[PDB]
């Protein structure tokens, strides 16, 4: 350790480059061991993430390789970019830790979501979400696990997605916050690109309500909250379900579902006149198109960006940006083989 020094941050040992100073913890969990620091070389504040046990198992190593490769290849203003990556260990044998250095954002969507939002800020945040999600979809990355904790914002209202979710896999399956997962993911029906639109709808509804739309101890409790509010899905949808989950879903008491005016009343929106009246109905209309159980009837990312509530921000330069090309991302390896794949990524950057 010549260019490195150690410091205990939030009950975790950070062995970082001497260029990163005044390390401060930036408190949460689940994902991950993150702190804030000042980069002396760049004269800017950064966020340093220490990966939690990347070689504990193959799921950790596959997720670490995937995140490191995608953060490097993707270059979009609404997706967090990798400023730097390093390991304090000198050889492949000694190699055990990975530190991802990214731009420091001011707050997580989980805190911004709780703020009284104006239609200008709200539509801008959703526009950026839809921009980032569009950019990921263009490269074949279907997130499937978009949630407020996976999204960060800056003081100037600029938004960035942290994660890539299940990314390039072909089956909606994970394994602690499941309130944003689309019904087709929960019930295991298969998905299309608009699976991420449900998560955007959940997040938007929460911005309006200041309460989680579909809370619950588990998926069974969660599904009740979905049918109580949106109504029981069509027989056509319930036909597309597996006979065993279908049995439970069809045996539930039938709900007509509260209308979107009743789900999101004018009371939850800025009052009085004329611009605010216009904007309350536009926001509610977009929610009625995003918060749809049946994905065959749910709005796409492209059409959502074309919606009058969002289209006010539409910029072809941000929306129609070229997709990232490519490593690869669906082949299994031993933990030793992932370690070497991860080591070469950290070293060749
Ligand atoms: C709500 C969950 C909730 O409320 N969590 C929460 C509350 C208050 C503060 C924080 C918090 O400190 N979160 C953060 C996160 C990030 C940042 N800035 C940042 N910049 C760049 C990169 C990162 C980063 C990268 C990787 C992992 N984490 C962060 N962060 C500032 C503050 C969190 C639950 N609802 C869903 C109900």
């Amino acid at each position: 350790d010549n260019q490195f020094y150690s410091v205990e941050v939030g009950d975790s040992t950070f062995t970082v480059l001497k260029r990163y100073q005044n390390l401060k913890p930036i408190g949460s969990g689940a994902q991950g061991i993150v702190c804030a620091a000042y980069d002396a070389v760049l004269d800017r504040n950064v966020a340093i993430k220490k990966l939690s046990r990347p070689f504990q198992n193959q799921t950790h190593a596959k997720r670490a390789y995937r995140e490191l490769v995608l953060m490097k290849c993707v270059n979009h203003k609404n997706i967090i970019s990798l400023l730097n990556v390093f390991t304090p260990q000198k050889t492949l044998e000694e190699f055990q830790d990975v530190y991802l250095v990214m731009e420091l954002m001011d707050a997580n969507l989980c805190q911004v979501i709780q703020m009284e939002l104006d239609h200008e800020r709200m539509s801008y945040l959703l526009y950026q979400m839809l921009c980032g999600i569009k950019h990921l979809h263009s490269a074949g990355i279907i997130h499937r696990d978009l949630k407020p904790s996976n999204i960060v914002v800056k003081s100037d209202c600029t938004l960035k997605i942290l994660d890539f979710g299940l990314a390039r896999t072909a089956g909606t399956s994970f394994m602690v916050t499941r309130y944003y997962r689309a019904p087709e993911v929960i019930l295991g029906m298969g998905y299309k690109e608009n699976v991420d639109i449900w998560s955007v709808g959940c997040i938007m509804g929460e911005m309006v309500r200041h309460k989680i739309l579909f809370p619950g101890r588990d998926y069974i409790d969660q599904w009740n909250k979905v049918i109580e509010q949106l109504g029981t899905p069509c027989p056509e949808f319930m036909k597309k379900l597996q006979p065993t989950v279908r049995n439970y879903v069809e045996n539930r008491p039938k709900y007509a579902g509260l209308t979107f005016p009743k789900l999101f009343p004018d009371s939850l929106f800025p009052a009085d006149s004329e611009h605010n009246k216009l904007k309350a109905s536009q926001a509610r209309d977009l929610l009625s198109k995003m918060l749809v159980i049946d994905p065959a009837k749910r709005i796409s990312v492209d059409d959502a960006l074309q919606h009058p509530y969002i289209n006010v921000w539409y910029d072809p330069a941000e929306v129609e940006a070229p997709p990232p090309q490519i490593q690869l991302d669906e082949r299994e390896h031993t933990i030793e083989e992932w370690k070497e794949l991860i080591y070469k990524e950290v070293m060749n950057s």
